[PDB]
């Protein structure tokens, strides 16, 4: 445990937005940082197309961090690095309580 799956899209992503495999893997093992979920429509989840309605968690920090489906482990979200600028997802719940 975590997972880790990767999907395509995400790898794609990846170099655009700061992150190597390395970056992913440390942060993930340092720990949840904060809590989200993994909310998609069947339409939205190939090749399965079976949806999604599960608990994240959420790992690194603001601006820098990656969302983690707690029964998949798959990645659903990495925030751009390298955009001092990234906008947070306003629905991650950072730290307790």
């Amino acid at each position: 445990i975590p997972g880790l799956k990767i999907d395509q899209k995400i790898r794609g992503q990846m170099p655009e937005r700061g992150w190597t495999e390395d970056d992913i893997k440390n942060t993930v093992s340092n720990g949840a940082t904060g809590t989200s979920f993994d909310k998609r429509s069947p339409k939205k989840t190939p090749p399965d197309y079976l949806g999604r309605n599960d608990p994240a968690t959420v790992y690194g920090s603001p601006g820098k961090y990656v969302v983690v489906n707690d029964r998949t482990g798959e990645v659903t979200q990495i925030s751009d690095k390298t955009d001092p600028g990234w906008v947070d997802d306003s629905r991650i719940q950072w730290g307790n309580k």
